[PDB]
Formats: structure tokens, sequence, C-alpha cells
């Protein structure tokens, strides 16, 4: 057979050889037909099958590529599975009335479509920019987001335009006031939302930012300043053994996707001796930043970045020593390109270790801290940095000597912008960030998904929330009124665990194990989400926003597991309405289903309200978010405690060295 | 005259040679009187006297110390000035109800009291330890916080009693049952709260925590991890001129005293030439740390760390390489003994930069990143730890190249523990975390003390929530419900300030000049506090706790600047019983003072609510705690954009690289 080899991991994303062997197989399939690729991925094994084959000699599940096609002249998309031991589609379908993520191909083409459509250069004439300048005329390519004048009847893109002075200015500070809206499969446009108050080109100088620019801008640059070198002259601690990571007795699987970007798995700690299961798989899903301008047409910008374009698809290759510093293990990712052929993106996840301040400290006051024990941390760092358009978003996976996961996210690059005229006011919907720049509010939201097999199989989730002792003051029962407690609510059904962050008890959610306890608290052992970057939904209830991210409206989304419930705005999120039974909505369904002590799917909404301010511009300072899962109940003791102490003296060592006591 | 040498800055802590200067003429005006020094630091200059000199030429600050003395048979205390200058106690005043700070000396001597005492010796033996096994006893010396049965009329501590098998055992795994209540001042136990219920020392094995230990409970140590060496060949960026500080812009004096611990003054940014101020003062004024068991007499443990024993006199002499690693810069602290003579606190401060992961960055899409341009950061740490009994406080103060100043905290050391009987249930109260061990709930409040000079005097201070638009879905004004803004609501007098924390609007207040515009955003010049780890304060209305910490009902609390206004439980903590017009409370009056455009106060309450687990025993892996201070719309663009960049390639520059176009 013809197959492609198979990976060393079940879970290994696919090779080049695999995607290669997928595509020609649809081509087989659909032999006499146009058709062209949009996506090419693994279909991951059932998770059922993975925990068997992993833990009960089970088989070894078949290697399965998902697809996802175009063919000229037909609505929609068609998708379906490859199998690849086989080479044979065993499953396909077509979905005439929903639009497929935009890859870089697709959104590469349009700014030159409208650079060279009539009705657009007609627009730049009067909007002071020349005809023969065109090629000073720049756009974003955005997905529509959801535009009701076309639904999904045409796959569509809106451009945010802009203007450089130079091919090296930042356009940002001159976007210009109108909005083409292009047919990405016939490649023109079919129409332009031109605003009703009509603003020309901003005549300021650009608002750039490289040395060149900023010598002019300012004095000069600041001198170079003495290095801060960091070195591991005997290597790391951590071992690859392919995508498998081991490291401060944590094992994992460091998948990628062209979606979610980094993909963690079958994550375990190893309790000396005792390899306990902590997470099956975790990643972001979905994310959407919803802008606050009421105005028209930028009620469409809300883009889901991860859905939408794909937070694999605009990662960024690592430049090493700049973005990752140190000694640092690359990963590289493989997509397909639209004729079938794979395409690499060199380093896209880069992995390395760096010290994390002090892991535990403590000194006996008697002896003047002559008794003292202190260890230095150290933190594994699994990262990329991906793209998307304007926006940096720079994620890190951490994992801790203390048993903790956290996921540290830096949030960079330039503001969205929009024009503002001289006699314009920005507020309250936005900022004037620069002469005749309007950097509109907006938020950053993501949906953390998180499939848990907290020391084993059949799990349950739950809010605490501190609360005062429900007795008075001067009562037998709470005399000093001092006593407070920790309110646990176990999610019963999925409708239980619609829950928000709630500073008025300091909120914290579990993910445990009911079947198990712990032999010196009596709890069931658990993880611990403790977040509270938790930004209320600001749009209405029944928004476009709200509607296309149901999601984004609870902090909190706990539903049974299901394999494939992935994505929960949909598989397929550009230009749908938000209408239906489908993703988070379709999962939730009537609210009633089972969650407590069964297989289920923790989905966690967090993220930031941005109110831009000139600091933001023109490049923005890394805007930092972070949750943390920690273990609660899980061990007996800290776990970090036979590590070797950075140092260590005891009360007898510290009187024989003391002097002679 | 023998005054002593005036010190280089206003600002800088009392000299060695200053304080027994100090101590030599407060004993000459008590001549003849058997007195003893409680307290000799630094009384800092008048803000306005202070400025006057710095920025008009006026004159000298007189340099003056407090001091603070008990006088054999004589209740409470008597508290004064000395002008250095003229060596003459200027100011002096008895203040007979009230108890003073505990320095490390009143502590000292507690174990070896109880320890001789025939009462307590009787309770260890009937604890089950042998009258000749006494020094197998131990005790952590506590303020007796506040006891209705003595109030000021004695200075008492609490003695929290413990058990080692051995003299290197870490004794929180024996807590005995029994609380001897010592008097001070005459050495020597005048009661013993003893439990109704009877639990008699733990016969388990002590939990401990050095490798010796781990060695015997686990296999073995982990191996030494290969080694992370930092570096700075070239020395580090930053510059110190006796305790002034300049780095990245920013300068600002380091003072510390025996209470406050670190305190930074007079912070300015450089902006070009443009020396702007920031804050005249930032310190930690005032913690407490409530228990949550109504239970007798644990009520009695809501320590004010800061304000009952001293941050200054409880902090670690640093130790490079471990505290602080790689090239670092200390600073020594000053304080008196009993006797009136100065006593040194080696490497008391430690100042370092570090790398801090990416400043910014952004790359176009459009060459496939080709062009880019990535800095990174190097952050600026100021700390120190101090150690309050079982529990370890590491205090990082740390500068951004963004003009962002934050507080990170640490909390690390030990859990403070109870004796728990084997039948006995740990919660609702606390977590069993060892056999035999009660971990009580609690939590940990600091008021961050704010003297805010927002680019020049004349400040105010606001709230601003994140709402959606009052308009609904579908109006004219809010057609998609996307709309949303943030409120800002200005405090017009310290009533109005009196706000918390609320997730429900990601609240985040304003400390700004409402005397200058930013000439892009057409807002005021300001600082940002965003903090989101700010617990209310569990403890009922009218508690103990709360009448003794009025500062922490509220996340923020904005008073009129007043000089000496520091200490917002009042300036003599131990035993006050929290009735009366004194600190916070005596601040905030009626709460109709104008706050908005004046000097004023601002004292932010944040910490954490913590609820035991084993996973904090035997000794807790470090609890992170932090907040921000970030300045918006106080620059025109992002301040760090003329460092030079770790990586940066333009368009054109991309074009003739990439190949030839
Ligand atoms: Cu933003
Ligand atoms: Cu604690």
């Amino acid at each position: 057979s013809a197959a492609p080899a198979r990976p060393a991991h079940p879970l290994d994303p696919l090779s080049t050889a695999e995607i290669k062997a997928a595509t020609n197989t649809v081509k087989s399939y659909f032999a006499g037909k146009k058709i062209s690729f949009n996506t090419v991925t693994l279909r991951e094994p059932a998770r059922k099958a993975y925990i068997q084959w992993k833990e009960q000699g089970g088989p070894l599940p078949p290697r399965l590529a998902y697809y996802v096609i175009l063919e000229a002249g037909k609505p929609g998309v068609k998708e379906g599975l490859v199998d690849l031991a086989s080479l044979s589609v065993i499953e396909t379908r077509a979905l005439e009335t929903v639009q497929p993520i935009l890859t870089v191909e697709d959104l590469c083409s349009t700014e030159e479509v409208i650079r060279n459509d009539p009705a657009v250069i007609e627009q730049c004439v009067l909007s002071g920019i020349p005809a023969n300048e065109m090629h000073k005329v720049y756009c974003d390519p955005w997905t529509i987001g959801y535009d009701e004048r076309w639904g999904t009847g045409k796959r569509l893109q809106q451009a945010l335009v802009y203007y450089r002075s130079d091919e090296d200015d930042s356009q940002y500070s001159h976007p210009l006031d109108f909005c083409p809206i292009v047919d990405t499969e016939e490649k023109k446009v079919i129409f332009i939302d031109i605003p009703n108050r009509r603003r020309k080109v901003s005549k300021h100088k650009h608002a750039n930012f490289y040395p060149k620019h900023m010598i002019e801008k300012v004095g000069a640059m600041r001198p170079e300043a003495p290095p801060i070198n960091v070195t591991q002259p005997e290597g790391v601690s951590f071992k690859m053994t392919g995508n498998v990571m081991e490291w401060s007795n944590f094992k994992f699987h460091i998948g990628f996707n062209y979606r979610e970007g980094i993909v963690l798995s079958d994550v375990s700690y190893n309790d000396h001796g005792n390899v306990r299961p902590i997470f099956h798989r975790i990643s972001l899903s979905e994310m959407i930043v919803p802008f606050g301008s009421p105005e028209f047409p930028h009620q469409r910008k809300h883009a889901l970045d991860i859905g939408e374009y794909g937070a694999g698809y605009m990662t960024n290759p690592l430049s090493l020593g700049c973005d990752c510093k140190g000694v640092i293990h690359y990963l590289d990712a493989h997509f397909s390109d639209r004729a079938g052929d794979p395409i690499t993106v060199k380093n896209a996840v880069c992995i390395h270790e760096e010290d994390d301040g002090l892991l535990f400290k403590h000194s006996d006051f008697r002896d003047n801290f002559a008794t003292s024990l202190v260890t230095r941390a150290t933190k594994l760092v699994v990262s990329q940095i991906f793209t998307a358009a304007n926006y940096e978003y720079c994620l890190y996976w951490v994992f801790m000597q203390d048993g903790a996961i956290r996921l540290d996210i830096r949030l960079t690059g330039i503001l969205n912008t929009y024009i503002l005229g001289d006699d314009e006011e920005a507020g309250p919907w936005g900022t004037r960030v620069y002469p005749n720049v309007n950097a509109h509010n907006h938020q950053h939201l993501f949906s953390l998904r998180i499939d848990p097999r907290i020391d084993g199989d059949g799990n349950s989730a739950a809010a605490c929330d501190a609360k005062s002792s429900p007795y008075p003051l001067g009562s037998p029962e709470n005399m000093y009124g001092n006593a407070f407690y920790s309110e646990k609510t176990t999610f019963k059904t999925v409708k239980d665990s619609l829950t928000n962050y709630e500073s008025a008890t300091g909120r914290s959610w579990d993910i445990f194990n009911p079947n198990k306890v712990n032999p010196y608290s009596g709890k069931p052992p658990s993880y611990k989400l403790v977040s509270t970057q938790c930004p209320p939904l600001l749009a209405k209830e029944g928004s476009l926003v709200a509607k296309r991210a149901p999601w984004a409206s609870h902090s909190v989304n706990v539903v049974p597991y299901k394999d494939n419930r992935l994505y929960p705005s949909g598989d397929h999120v550009p230009q749908w309405s938000g209408d239906g039974v489908r993703g988070m909505r379709e999962w939730i369904g009537d609210g009633s289903e089972n969650i407590d002590n069964t297989d289920i799917l923790f989905f966690h909404t967090f993220g930031i309200t941005h109110f831009p301010a000139p600091e933001d511009f023109p490049l923005m300072p890394a805007e930092p978010i972070t949750l943390m899962l920690r273990p609660r109940h899980f061990f007996t003791e800290n776990p970090g405690l036979d590590i070797q102490p950075s140092y260590a003296m005891t009360t007898s060592e510290a009187k024989r060295a003391v002097h002679k006591e």
C-alpha cells in the first residue's frame, strides 16, 4: 500500500506525507471536479479509543485526516474524512450554506483586487488620493464577520482601508473612511460602504516606530543597554521524545493544528511512581474581539480569530534569541495549501525552561534566620505567537514545579484604527490616539477548552465562593463575627454550570474527581481554576456578537463530553448569523443533561476590555492576561519538596557553624 | 556642635550616627528615668517643605527623628521628636492607654518565660509532654491582638504553642491545645486559655521538609538540575547615587523604615527632557490577616503585621544567589535596639534588573512577516522579604519600560496551624492538612498607600466602569447592540471614593491631574490602578477585625493629604479595641471633605483569601499577588519606542534581503 508512514504517537499532527496522501485521495474521489483545499488536518481519535490504546492495550486508533474543500461554481463547502491507511474517503458531506475559515491564500489577493477596482479607485480619489497612487493604498482583509445583506450566499471579505506615504510606514495612522466588500471566490468588489459624513485622508505625518523613524521623531535611539545573558551550559532538564514532553514529573503531548494552534494532550504528573492523569486535552478553542462602536459598519468588527483565520494559520515563525531567549527546542507546523500541497511554518512553537523566582522559602526567627531553606523555581514554557492583521497574540502555556499549569497571554501589535475628522469627537466609543485617528473600544475574549481527567475518569465541576458565616456577630456560633468558609456548589446539570466570575465572593472553580478522596483533607482531588480577568460580555443579549459567540456570555460553561465537540461557535464560523442550534448552543441544549461524575468539557471565557489610550499607539506595549489551574487536595503535600534547595541550613547545622553555640 | 552629619538626601533613613545621636538626646532629656527604646526612626519632612526644597530652591528641611520609648513602671508609651541639628527634644507626649509595635527584643524572651512557667508546664504534662522535656516545647510570640479582658492595661502577647521531637523539626505539625497570655513588661504568664475539649500532643511523626527529612520520607532528592545562569558582563543599566535610583527614565528615592519596609519616594519619569512627577510616596502602610475560625481564642488571630511587628523589623538579610539572582545592588537597614544603640540588618533590600519577555512586537503578513520589529523588555526590581513567625512575605516593587509600576507579592513560609483531635472535623473553618493538624481559613489583606503627584500638583481619583450603551438592541443608537464605553465617576468628596472592585464592570481606578490634558486624546494625564485581587472583608461589620482595620472594608479609600497620615489603623496598633476616631476612620471623618483637584492620599486594599489545602503543607509553594499602576493618557505615544529593538527589518530592507524582490 502507498499509505503514508504512521506517526510515532496517535496524537501527532499529520505529517507532510500524510497531508499529501490525504489530498491525493480527495482529488481522486472528486475526479473531474475543480476543487481547492481549505483545510487538511488530523482528525483526532475518539477519546475512549485513545485512552484504551494508551492504558488498556487497546488497538491503535485509525489515522484519519479531516478535510474541507471548495468546488468552483458550488456554494459553501464539502468536508469529510480520509482513512490514511486505506487511502480512501470514508465520510463526506456538502454544506452549501456555510463559509469556511479564511486561509492566508484566501486573504492575500484582496488588497490587489480593491486597488484595481474602479469604484474603489474613485473613492480614493474622492478621499484625496490620486488614481496613480493606488500602490500607496493598502487594506487589511477581514472576514465580513456577518452582513445581513448577503448571509452566506457569497463568500465575503470586508477591507479596512489604509494609506502609506512610504512603504515602510505603519499605515494605521492613516485609515480611509470607506469599506469595500469583496467576493472571495470571484475576486471582485461587490459593494462599498460609504459614510454619510466624508473624511478625506489625514495630512499628518505617519506615526512610525522603526529606529530610523524614532531618530527623526525624538533626538535619537537610547544607547544599547548592557546585555543580560542566559545560558544553560549543561543543557536543559526537560526531555522531548517526538512531541512528547517530560519535565518535572509532568508528561504530555504537544500537538498543533491550523485552528487552535498549540494543543496540549494526555497531561499527567508522576507522583513518586504513581502516574496520575490531569487533563486529556487543553487549548484555546475560540475567540471573539467585539468592538464597541455602534456606528455602521463597525458592528462588523467582532472577529473570532481562531475560527475565522486560525491561530495555526496566522502563527509566526519564531526568531531565536528574540522571541524565545535561551536554549530553545522548536517544533514546526504543517498545513495544506489550496492545491493540496503541504506547506510548512518553521519554528511555529518554541519550548524552553526559565528561572521563575522562588518556589518556596522559610527561616526560623529563633536563630536570626540562620535556620533557613530556599528553593528557586523553574517554569516550563510552550509558546507561539500569531498575527491577526494588526494585532499580535503571544501565547504561553506554563507548567510549574508546584504542579500548577498556567496560561499567560500578552497582547501587542497595533491598535485597530478608523478615521476621525478634525472636528469629530472620538468618545465615548473610542479614543483619539493620534490626530485624525480613532481607536475604537473593544474586548478580547477567549474560550479555554478543558477536557479533564482529574486523577482518572469520572469528573465534576463546581463554583467555590468565599462567604462569611451566616451567623451574626455576637452569636454563640460567631461571637466576634470573623467566621468565614468556602461554599462549594457542585454543578449537577449543564444549566447549573453557566456561571460568571464574582468579585463579591472571590469565586474560583473546581474540576474534581468525586470518586476519590484526599487521605488528609477528606476532599476530592482537584485542579482549581483561579481566573479573575473575566469580563462580562458587553454586547447585549440578542446582539450579533452574543449570538455568534454563545460561549462568551458566561465565564464558565460545562457540558457533557462528546467526540468532536471542539469549537463553541460552530465548525464553520465565517458569516454565520448566530441563528441555529450549533456549537455551545447545541451542547447546552435544554440545559438538563448531567455533568456530575462523568466525562465533561469545561469551557472558560476570559480576557480583557480595551479602552485605547495614546500609550498604545503607534505600537502597543504588551498587555498581560493570565489564568491558572492549581492542584488543590490533589497531593498530600507540597510536591516540590524533593527538589534540591538553592540553600538549606538546619538548626543543628546552624549551631555548629554559628560558632560553637 | 556634636550634631551628626547630615545625609545626602532629605529622605534618606537615619544613619547609625543619627540614631545614636537621637537616643543620647532622649536619654539626657529623661535623665534619671529608666527608659527603653521601642522605635527611633526618621520623621520625614513635610510634603510641601520637601517639594519646595526639591523644586523651588526652598530651605533644606530640618533633619528630625521620631522616637517611642517605654518607662519602667509607667503605663503605655512616650513619643516625640528630636531635632538632630540642635540635639534636642522639640516635641514629646505621653500616651498611657496605648501599646507600641512589638520589637524582636520584645518577642525573643516569651518562649523562655512560658517554658519556665509552672502553670504552662502543668499544661504540657497534661498534654502528654513530660516536665523534663520543656526544652522541646516552642511558641510563636504573637501580639495578643486584642483581648477585652485587659484592653491596653497591660502590654500582652499570646503564645501559640508547638512541640518539636527534634530541634531540626518544623514544629507546625505539632501544635498544643492551649494558649498562654504573657505580660511583656513583667515577663510572666498571667493567664492560659484552655479549651473545654482537650487534645493531647500528636503522636505522628513531624511533617518535615529539609533534604535529610525528604530522603527518609520519599526515596531521595531529585538529581541536581542543569543550571540556568544569568550574567551581565557589561554591568547593569541602572544607576544608584546613594538611595537615588535612575533607570529607563525613571528616577526615585529608595527609602526604608522599621514599619513599612521599602518606601519609594519622589518618583518621576524623564519624558525626553521633560521630567514629570508621578508619585511623591508609595508603600505598604498596613496589613491584616484575619483568621476565619469563630472558636475562642482564635478570634485573636488577625495580625496587622506592619503595624504590630514591622515589615522592616521582620525583614530578612537577603542571601546573594538564592533570594536575589544575578547582578545585585544591596541596601542595609538601620534601627535602634532597646538600649538606644544602632542595629543593622545587612542586605535588607536588593535591587536588580531582569529580562521580562517581550515589550512589544509586530510583523506585516504581506511579506510573510519579513517586515518585523521585536523589542524585549527589561524590568527593574526593588525587593525585600520579611518573616512573620510562620509566614514569609516576598515583596517586589517592579518598574517597567512602558512606564508602568507594579507591586508583586509572593506568600510562602508555613501555614498557621492549631491542633485537631482524631475525631475532630476541621471544616468549615479550616483544613486537615496533616493528621491532627487544622490549618484555619484566613485572608491576607494589604493597604497600599499612594501619595500621588500625577504630572504635577492638584490631583483627583475616579472609578472607571465598563458598561454597555444604555440604548437597547435595535435602536438607532445601538442597532446591533454592541456599543459599550467606560463610565468615569470622579470622586468629589471622601465618601464618594469608598468603593470596591467590581467584576461586573471590570472596574479600575484613575489617579489623574484635572489641570492638564493629553493633546491627542483630550483626557487628563493619569496612572490607572488595575487590580483584581481585591477580596471583600469577610469579617462582619462591627467585628473586631473590621473595627481595627477600618481601611480593609473598601478596595479604595481616598482622603485629603495631611502630614503624618501614614498608618490607617493608627500609630500604635497593638491592643487597640478598634473603638475611636483614629487612622483611616479619622481621615474619613464625616466623609464630606473635598478630594477633587487637591493633595490626596489613595489607600488601596488588596490581597487574597486562603483556604488551606495539603499542597500548602508542610512548607507552602509561593502564592502570587499583584497590582499595577499604568500610565493612561500620560504620554502621547508608547514611551519605549526609542529602545533599541532586539530585531527589526523594514519592508524595503526585506525586499533587498528577501532576494531581489
Ligand atoms: Cu485591544
Ligand atoms: Cu495564607
